[PDB]
């Protein structure tokens, strides 16, 4: 809607205060214009129909308990964007400055998150296995990594290129958590995973074995369910990922970490510019590997350490 640019303040999923940008015309919206063409926040108010209304508040204060879910998927929308352009020089996920949409309170007791090819979509969680998923800013950027998936490689959702679209939404979540430097980890979904025990996490990156997922090709998963193992495969993928940056010893294999910040040059480079919408994990390595050719040279420490990442967990 059109109107006046302000600050709130709320209180996030974890309690947390934090100053929100939102926009006045009789009431507050959750409409960010600082961003963009904006950032927009909806309550879907417990149905399925989307994106439900533009969240309006009388005072432009946040401390409600049904706000919660609300301030920190809007909150967060907003450090995605930020990361993606400070960092990558992207603006917003179709690199022409895309309204970012998101809608919270879907259904009841929803135990998920996701984009739907249009906007971004949360679940409260059933307070038992999840809390509100827009708690988790490894989730948020989770989600809106995506939408830029979507709009440059074209990853098909399924088999290996949807094991590599859900890697590289687990990728750039981690690193987007790091950006904000929010106890940084790299660990998927900890924040707002099973609020009753501490020290677990959906899925791991560091030891993707934690949970059951394969840290190597020779045990990947090779059946149709969840279609064709796209969240369960994405651990050789994140495992490689994770050695790239933080280096480490792996069946045998040694790497030689060279840090966040170039793991995300090259995995962004390949993801704009080599990626197709049915690349299979050897042919991500191939672009990978060429990525950091162009950046750093043949010759270079970053291309061999790309190199033996993927030697480690079995991509040829
Ligand atoms: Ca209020
Ligand atoms: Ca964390
Ligand atoms: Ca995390
Ligand atoms: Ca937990
Ligand atoms: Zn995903």
């Amino acid at each position: 809607i059109t109107g006046t640019s302000t600050v709130g303040v709320g209180r996030g999923v974890l309690g947390d205060q934090k100053n929100i940008n939102t926009t006045y015309s009789t009431y507050y919206y959750l409409q960010d214009n600082t961003r963009g063409n904006g950032i927009f926040t909806y309550d879907a108010k417990y149905r399925t129909t989307l994106p439900g209304s533009l969240w309006a508040d009388a005072d432009n204060q946040f401390f409600a308990s049904y706000d919660a879910p609300a301030v920190d998927a809007h909150y967060y929308a907003g450090v995605t964007y930020d990361y993606y352009k400070n960092v990558h020089n992207r603006l917003s996920y179709d690199g022409n400055n895309a309204a970012i949409r998101s809608s919270v309170h879907y259904s009841q007791g929803y135990n998920n998150a996701f984009w739907n090819g249009s906007q971004m979509v949360y679940g409260d969680g059933d307070g038992q296995t999840f809390i509100p998923l827009s708690g988790g800013i490894d989730v948020v950027a989770h989600e809106l990594t995506h939408a830029v998936t979507d709009y440059t490689a074209g990853l098909i959702y399924q088999n290996e290129s949807g094991a590599i679209n859900e890697a590289i939404s687990d990728i750039f979540g981690t690193l987007v958590e790091f950006y904000a430097n929010k106890n940084p980890d790299w660990e998927i979904g900890e924040d707002v995973y099973t609020p009753g025990i501490s020290g677990d996490s959906l899925r791991s990156m560091s030891d993707p074995a934690k949970y059951g997922d394969p840290d190597h090709y020779s045990k990947r998963y090779t059946g149709t369910q969840d279609n064709g193992g796209v969240h369960i495969n994405s651990g050789i993928i994140n495992k490689a990922a994770y050695l790239i940056s933080q280096g480490g010893t792996h069946y045998g294999v040694s790497v030689v970490g060279i840090g966040r910040d170039k793991l995300g040059k090259i995995f962004y480079r390949a993801l704009t510019q080599y990626l197709t919408p049915t690349s299979n994990f050897s042919q991500l390595r191939a672009a990978a590997v060429q990525s950091a050719t162009d950046l750093y040279g043949s010759t270079s420490q970053e291309v061999a350490s790309v190199k033996q990442a993927f030697d480690a967990v079995g991509v040829k």
